[PDB]
């Protein structure tokens, strides 16, 4: 643990360090067979209510089978790469001539085995439920008669339970237009998922890390509905394969830092655009700009790599002071003055401007601070409430240290009355070049006159 | 009621007035206990089908319990303040030493009571269902034998109903990774929600306003899964606490206003960026830029305050004419000419340009209007259809007045051939300063030459 | 079929042609009645468990009825036109005096008929389920007594099934606050949907195209819960009415194209902002900028027209070379250098810059290509994996041709050290005018000195 956090007032940003990493790098496919049984028609016209119930359940089964048969900041630097592609290839291979027959003929004695398709591939296959014996040898031979009669009541319960399970599966396929995410409990039982993870050919540390957080690995999985033929139903489940384990993985937070003045409209200032998760992998650091693309869960930062960047390992240099001519980190200059507040993982940062009232609070002492102009930092050491203007925020509650590096705002260094403004992706060097060009132009203009 | 609407052609904007307000300002927590019963193993190996069904349902119950055990415009001026924080604190307090034991020992005679945790806090607690008696003195003493036999059939139905309820609850926890929104009917019944609202320590007007719109208050609630131990399951439900009631709360709508010309490419014009809900609270007006953050429901504008602003009470000054040097409201200058149409709460605004065909229609008179160049307003007084180019829109149908303030477009005031363009957050003063600087520069250049 | 694709290296873009089109243009409404039966109270206090189960199910029914009674790039050029408007009008007409009584009195002998409301309108009406005979003729006359007793067990199963269906409907209305999308299997079964489609007053080709893709037409539908009165429940289902069929409909894809250099920071370049679906309709082409607004399904591009443009039919002129002074297509000039990759429908485009490593791969030959600086195109003819930096992408697998039009990047034509940059919607003419103005200004400055 030991989640540390630092706040830098030179740029008015916050960094949170201590989180471990778990980065996915590859997909994995598996075939699930739910083999059905062929039913054609019913002929018996009995009077007893049990026959009517069984016939109604069989009609619901047939309707479900027919329906399933008929079913067959800095954000614009990511890429539109497709998500589900391996499952599509697996389903296309399954659609080929006779491969499903080979799979069915290779799974007659054991419910779990390893089957090889055409070309070259190794995919796990798993069989669920059983409908080739109960409905073929027990109910089918008697219904196709003239005087059917069922002298029992538990068979109805069992049949409706199995039909309810299958109908739930087919309705889940029906509603979501053939693609579902995440996989529900109906599609994959917990024990079956554990068996699949155990049998999946990876190392031991990855198995240990993935088997203790089945919720996360279920959240990021996928399902593809596949060919229906030869009395057997098979679909494809796609499970992520985590590739980067136990590396330092920190977080960044930004907030506007503007100078205060009595004159309205002269509030040029600076802001950062490096939100999201920085993280370490290989030799070049990753980058997740969207904070909603992945979720922190139990001191871990499980995150996809499809929407990520490839920044050099020297990006961790402007977090101390944005002066070094080694790497610039995307200033967000503007000319707006609005109060705001952000709640980082351990503390709170309040940028309070103008005449708006901004105060911290407590559960037993009421008002405890009187935040002045500019941006300030309050730590989780006795406060549980921050009010800004006429809106209220709650502060997170955890255990950790809270440092405070004093400094001086950098906006005061910049001279007003000459300032570019309205740059969405200013990178320090660009704004400095613009300032130098403007100064040279005005100097030449006054010298020549 | 009396939903009035006005259209200003000077800037081509629409204002809708008459809506009452309901602004949330604080959260509230409650603890729900669904206490289970401990089951270890089954030994009887009877042959009767009822025993098999009961054993299967008990196995499903145990698997569910084990799985739950293992489970434990202007948009970038809002703030990233956390949503669920009070529930986290309540769960953390519950996780402390022996508090759950105190809660369980204080809820042995009455199903509803008030319990106080450590430090200082007052949280309501509620008990649902009953599984400490049915499964402990009826099924457990007889299953743990050698010759179990159940000579009844309704017990199976009752047990399957209770197990279905509990398994639905645990599956809905399982699928959504431990956080659900909004709370489903399974988690909180109508009677329990009404009892909690009645017992909530608030005034009478808030209770009257919230008890008649239970759908809205259910939509904005939250649920957190909490500690499992000592044969009792408890989780946290978070219900919003509305704080601002019965204040004027109007709506704004914008549309591009551009001049027409025969020459292609010379279509510099102006647009607004004040979409969303203006509203009144305290002494400084609020602001919700996103129109999808909250929903209008039955002449009310229920809206969260986490994503909101703190604009001064003088913002209602550029809605008449954007000339007064008191407050600027964020021009959106551009150099694009595309036709568009917007459907406000009572009428339609169509900005029709170029050679595209744009016409209103009716259900009994066909074509009724022949909208010319520029932006025009059509009211719901005989029209129910607007076609622009090759796309179709339906107009809302309500009852209210429709005014029309004639004026003159303000783009004609601006002189072309010198115009900044490509400013995302121009604020009238900035564009005027740019124009003045350009005019001064060109004047000096021609004077010195 | 024959999905062809071309890649133009002049601007580094990709075009995919061959897809057929299916464009929606209008809505349609239908009334569904689920007529209930009135129940007031229960008086019999029998001891048998069957009476208890029936009473509990009746109480659940009453609670559900009471709950339902109480329930009574280039993205900012689209428009905020309302989605559900026809259903609102239909419900408002239904709410008028006595129309529901007329509908109920006109549907006493046949379950399907055509009824006309006030003013003028023609809406289909449909009746589902039956609760005016089972519960009012069998259970009500015997429960309202002193010594009720039910000597059967199948009635419980039938009643629980019907009550489960009705409670599922009312719960799904309850959770989603009165508006649901898409319609689940509960509100509309397969046979009823097929009957409604067959009875829909449209041509034959549209019926043939829509009856084979019921998933898509169900995905884009809507459901509005409507007036409750006179012991009859009615709601409105809104089904799309496709209007444009069998027209050419192609797709465009873009990727940054930048020059390479050893000096860091001097990497001015150009990018396109014409993502989404171009498509043909009438005489003016449509435009869908968002790629997530509609889904490709089985060689068809079903897409709503609510969020679309009205571009002239001459837009298909800058796809060959952006030089012709006929139409400009929105350059996205910038000054950033980041590697990226995009996976089009048949191939992959990789823009590889700097020191990052970018390689294609294969399942039987390992590394197969060594992509150099700039942007390159790889086709699906032996590759199934693309790695860029430290991230991995899979390539789509289909059948089709892959052309390659060689050329020269246009950014080499532009002379550096004088270049506007930071224009979000540059349109070739604008950047050329800026360049000409800057050149004229500097020429005058050096001539006068």
């Amino acid at each position: 643990q030991n989640i540390t956090e630092e706040f830098y007032q030179s740029t008015c940003s916050a960094v949170s360090k201590g989180y471990l990493s778990a980065l996915r790098t590859g997909w994995y496919t598996s075939v699930i067979t739910i083999e059905l049984s062929n039913i054609k028609e019913n002929k018996c016209n009995g009077t007893d209510a049990k026959v009517k119930l069984i016939k109604q359940e069989l009609d619901k089964y047939k309707n479900a089978v027919t329906e399933l048969q008929l079913l067959m900041f800095l954000g614009f630097l990511l890429g539109v790469g497709s998500a589900i592609a391996s499952g599509v290839a697996v389903c296309k291979v399954l659609h080929l001539e006779g491969e499903v027959n080979k799979i069915k003929s290779a799974l007659l004695s054991t419910n779990k085995a390893v089957v090889s398709l055409s070309n070259g591939v190794s995919v796990l296959t798993f069989k669920v439920l059983d409908l080739k014996n109960y409905i073929d040898k027990q109910l089918l031979p008697i219904l196709n008669k003239q005087s059917c009669s069922i002298s029992n009541i538990e068979t109805v319960i069992e049949f409706q339970q199995k039909n309810n399970r299958l109908l739930e599966i087919t309705r889940e396929f029906s509603v979501n237009a053939g693609v579902t995410t995440p996989v529900s409990t109906y599609m994959l039982t917990n024990s079956e998922l554990l068996s699949l993870i155990n049998d999946m050919p990876i190392t031991n540390d990855q198995k240990k890390l993935m088997s203790n957080n089945v919720q996360i690995v279920r959240q990021q999985s996928y399902s593809i509905m596949c060919i229906i033929k030869e009395e057997v139903l098979a679909y494809v489940v796609q499970l992520p394969l985590y590739g980067v384990i136990d590396t330092p993985c920190w977080k960044l937070h930004t907030s506007p830092l503007c100078t205060t003045n009595t004159k309205e409209g002269s509030n040029i200032c600076l802001t950062r655009t490096d939100r999201g998760w920085y993280c370490d992998n290989a030799g070049s650091v990753s980058f997740f700009p969207q904070a909603e693309t992945c979720k922190v869960q139990s001191n871990r930062v499980f995150c996809d790599t499809m929407n990520s960047l490839t920044l050099p390992s020297e990006v961790n240099l402007c977090n101390v002071d944005i002066f070094n001519p080694k790497y610039d980190c995307k200033i967000m200059t503007s000319k707006t003055d609005v109060s705001s507040s952000v709640i980082t993982s351990l503390g709170a940062i309040v940028s309070c401007y103008g005449k708006t009232k901004c105060t911290a609070s407590n559960k037993n002492r009421g008002i405890i601070k009187t935040f002045s102009n500019g941006c300030d930092y309050v730590s989780n050491k006795g406060v549980d409430t921050v009010s800004v203007g006429n809106t209220l925020y709650y502060v997170n509650k955890q255990e950790g240290k809270s440092l405070y590096v004093k400094g001086e705002p950098i906006i005061n260094f910049y001279d007003p009355l000459v300032f570019p403004s309205d740059e969405f992706d200013a990178s320090i060097s660009q704004v400095n070049e613009k300032i130098n060009q403007s100064l040279a132009f005005i100097r030449k203009s006054d010298e020549l006159l």
